[PDB]
């Protein structure tokens, strides 16, 4: 109509699916699309995990330069933080929204038409008998007037991304039920829709789109039929119930899982893997316990009683940790008055940035696996300098971004996302030991972290880039740090980052030599024993963490910890999973 | 009569030994084992010790025992004909005591059973079975000797006759004339603190005789013991074999009360003189290789390891001067230093168990004669000189033994690496060695298994043995991984003291694995480091 172009200031809620077949580049492609959605469609306000899925039965330098020559949007990009989105709440509850521009169909008619598509598609795949999928859902607060307009823009975005490569579907658009059977749009109509949203500069693209939209189905035809879609939606909007559905997303999800089990004896989760991202690569949730080596610049420079920072010593230590098998380095410093009068002082920034810059330089000078760099800071300005100068990959925020929530804006650039660790604590090092009463220790901390993740996700931080840290020793008695470990299973769905290394609660476990503690100043014989015991105690927690599938463990003793993980991994590497009962029967037989 | 007939007879008896005293269970049951070896015949099978739910005079006792009239022969045996006969119900000679048939036995047993069920309306047991090749003529004579044994030791112990050959006997209203008891006893024992007043107690104590024991098939603890020793055995008076009766009793208890009767009934092994519950603690065995060197230095190292948390010390002088010269003096100095440090007498609890890593008869013999050790760690599983098995027993002492699997010697072993079914070849071998010692009278509960990591195994074979350590879930298990090459083989490449530290840490990983697999003992050089790991994992486990 003309209503499609009738420029009333609408605010709409759309749910999208983003999928690619390209394994090695799945992150780059999917995040590229995320940026294009954020630029051309509205605000990203929810995301699912990334998933590698198996079905029911390229030279990427193009992308990099594509990103520098993009047409401006006709809508303002706004990075401002939000703590709620009223239209999102309305969508979630089916609160009364404005009637659909496009004509709607009734439920029954909708169901029949979708079934027709599924049957027809099922049959074609039989004849066609002459691969991994990567999937991500997003909720978008959109300024686009209707799903046909949005699909038009989506189709434009897909074309921009071509030199399936990328597939962007619309799953929901408000509470609308729509099935438009025959769609041919003339080139000028596509132009005018595109022109309503983009400052169009270019004509090669339009042509390819003309035939590419045969029909429009909202909800997407496959919404309830493809497990991988249910799986993603279940991360984002588990309590959502659309009119066309028999139950909530969560109930539909659980029924699919349980019926796959009851009826086909298939565990559908086994072949559909949750992914998290540390830097720019896929990591499979719960498949690997990574080592994060600790670089505390204060300790490294000043614990011997010296007064100067030694950046070359610090960078050397970093190379040592890389050689010892750390996958990640966590660097931190604190503003410090190093005399007896504490007023002449060196800043956090001067502690860590020069070290990071010398590391970057020294790494570059050896092109003859770069470790992921994490920075343990709560300070906006420090993180901004690091990120602007490409010195770090991950924010490690021990306040869970409550010290300065604005730091969260630094985790998204135009063509980049950064991962973040959120830790639980109460207070600071001076007060925390007293801040120890919890109503329900395990669940208070979990609920705390979940609420922070909900806040970041609302602000367009991708769900799969957010890691949880329970903060061992930070406002927990020794027995409570243990109890948190005893109940580490409550994090089985989440990327988990823990730090037990050299903490007092380990010594609290002890009763009544090749030294693992490199002394900075001479300690008495009993303290050397205590340190050695503490480091071995933590190697015990490394083993536990291995068996509990903790994703990252943050340690001072990298060599020791890697030796433990290598042996446990080797003992787990079972060549034949049936051998043990097969060999058993054979011995009973012979 | 025909009761005291001069005929030299060889029978098979199956005994149950029971006590209520947890603190002294071992000393009491083993005292009884010794008295059974002395007064009844030869022990050729034993069960584990069990804890189930339904002292300074004893040492003195053993000094002034009256002598048996029968020989004690220690030569090793490979087989026992009469036992084979008993196991398969072959033909034996007629019972000199009158038998009853199945129906009558069952009837008379029911009567005892119900009459005892009545006597409820009107907590800890320690159990062990033994198979005895006996010179005693008949089960009634045997019961007389048994009652004597019980009086010598005295409530503190109950010794029942479970089986005696293939016989089915139910004699009621036994009255034994005071002079017959003396006469039966004198036929087996040179009768000369107790005079003849003991015989007075016994006269009332035999009221009837049931073979099989009335409760044989009715108490779980008896079935549990018998299943260890003779699972294929089927007496005429029984529905099926020991094993089936055992399995079908477990099955009843769970599908009729949701009990799972293994929660109350614990298999026990013994390292020295105390009860150890199988699979309930991972003990550390500290390694002292004397091959370090000087007595004083070596002995201070022993004290160092005790304080670091070792329950056991394993000393060896084998991987110029002799093995004997390396180890004996060290163990002598240890024993002296131990006894001096009785300034704190209260820590008589804190004496480490001592294990000697030898295959040399002469070395073990000197250790045992001088009370210098508790355990034989025989890396040949006692195949190098089986005569050493004779040293695992004294008149008032049993020693425990670790049996390890290897092939060849230190020069040849790396080449003897082919196995048809590695995990089960090694396990069956160990079971064969155990059967051999058990047949020779070594209590089953004192025998520990060791897979011999690194001895005739390639690195992947050592790992594979660890992966399948669950096959030892029923056995006391002792392993030594410490500082072995297979650990270093797991390390992913990416200087000497580097490899050394990786290896020590790689072993702490195996300590953790062993903790979770419930390995009973682990043999390590780095005692402090290992103890730290175990304390943490134990703390995590305690809710
Ligand atoms: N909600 C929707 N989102 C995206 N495409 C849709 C939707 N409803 C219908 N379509 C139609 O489906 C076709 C899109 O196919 P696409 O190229 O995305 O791969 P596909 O898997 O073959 O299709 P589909 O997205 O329907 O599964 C187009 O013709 C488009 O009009
Ligand atoms: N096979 C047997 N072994 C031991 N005692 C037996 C046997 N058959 C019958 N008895 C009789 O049972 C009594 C054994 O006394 P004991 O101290 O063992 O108490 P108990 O355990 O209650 O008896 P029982 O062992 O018969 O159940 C004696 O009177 C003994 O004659
Ligand atoms: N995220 C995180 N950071 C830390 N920084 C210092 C000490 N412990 C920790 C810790 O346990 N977790
Ligand atoms: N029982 C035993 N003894 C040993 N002696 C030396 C080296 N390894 C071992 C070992 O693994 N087990
Ligand atoms: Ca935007
Ligand atoms: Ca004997
Ligand atoms: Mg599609
Ligand atoms: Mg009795």
């Amino acid at each position: 109509q003309e209503l499609i172009l009738s420029e009333e200031n609408k605010t709409n809620i759309a749910v999208l699916n983003l999928g690619t077949n390209d394994r090695r580049n799945a992150v780059l492609i999917l995040e590229t699309a995320l940026h294009l959605v954020e630029k051309y469609l509205g605000k990203i306000i929810n995301t699912s995990y990334l998933y590698e899925t198996v079905p029911e039965y390229y030279d990427v330098n193009y992308i990099n330069e594509l990103m520098q020559n993009l047409e401006e949007s006709k809508y303002e990009e706004n990075k401002e933080l939000i703590d709620k989105c009223e239209e999102y709440e309305t969508f979630l509850k089916n609160g009364k929204v404005d009637n659909s521009i496009l004509k709607e169909v009734n439920v029954e008619n909708y169901l029949l038409e979708c079934n027709n598509i599924i049957v027809k598609n099922d049959e074609i795949m039989k004849n066609n008998l002459s691969s991994y999928f990567y999937n991500l859902t997003v909720v978008v607060k959109t300024f686009v007037n209707d799903p046909l307009s949005m699909l038009v823009v989506i189709k434009y975005i897909e074309e921009l991304m071509k030199r399936r490569i990328i597939d962007i579907d619309i799953l929901f658009f408000n509470d609308f039920t729509i099935f438009m059977k025959n769609i041919k749009l003339e080139k000028n109509m596509i132009y005018k829709i595109l022109s309503k949203y983009i400052h169009l500069e270019p004509q090669e693209i339009i042509n390819n789109m003309v035939d590419n939209i045969e029909f429009l189905s909202i909800p997407h035809v496959y919404t309830t039929h493809r497990y991988s879609i249910l799986l993603c939606l279940n991360d984002m909007i588990p309590e959502y119930k659309h009119n066309v559905l028999n139950n909530t997303i969560r109930c539909l999800y659980n029924k699919y899982v349980s019926r796959m089990k009851e009826q086909y004896n298939i565990n559908i989760k086994e072949n559909n893997k949750r992914i998290y991202v540390l830097k720019d690569r896929i990591s499979y949730l719960k498949e690997k316990t990574n080592i994060v080596g600790i670089l505390n610049v204060n300790y490294d420079s000043f614990s011997d009683g010296g007064i100067f920072v030694e950046p070359k010593r610090a960078v050397q230590r970093m190379f040592e940790m890389i050689n010892e098998g750390a996958s990640v380095i966590d660097i931190g410093g604190e503003s410090f008055g190093p005399f007896v009068i504490p007023n002449p002082k060196i800043s956090e920034r001067d502690l860590v940035v020069p070290v990071l810059q010398l590391f970057q330089k020294e790494w570059n000078d050896i092109k003859n696996a770069k470790p992921i760099i994490s920075i343990d800071t709560i300070n906006y300005n420090v993180f901004k300098e690091c990120v602007d100068n490409d010195l770090v990959d991950i924010l490690n925020d021990i306040s869970a971004c409550t010290n300065n929530p604005e730091i969260i804006k630094l985790l998204k650039k135009k063509n980049k996302f950064y991962s973040v660790v959120l830790m639980h604590k109460r207070g600071n090092p001076h007060t925390m030991d007293k801040l120890t009463n919890y109503d329900n220790l395990v669940y208070d901390i979990k609920n705390y972290l979940e609420q922070r993740l909900n806040f970041l996700v609302l602000n367009g931080i991708p769900r799969y880039r957010i890691l949880f840290d329970i903060g061992l020793g930070f406002a927990k008695k020794h027995d409570q740090s243990i109890k948190l470990l005893q109940n580490i299973h409550v994090y089985d769905e989440y990327p988990l980052f823990i730090g037990y290394s050299r903490k007092r609660f380990i010594s609290h476990c002890m009763n009544d030599h090749n030294w693992m503690f490199q002394m900075n100043y001479m300690r008495k014989d009993k303290d050397q024993l205590l340190y050695q015991k503490n480091i071995c105690g933590g190697l015990a927690i490394a083993s536990y963490s291995y068996y509990k599938k903790v994703d990252l463990i943050r340690v001072h003793d990298v060599l020791e910890t890697k030796s433990v993980l290598d042996v446990l991994t080797k003992i787990d590497q079972v060549k034949d999973p049936n051998s043990s009962s097969v060999d058993k029967l054979a011995a009973a037989l012979e």
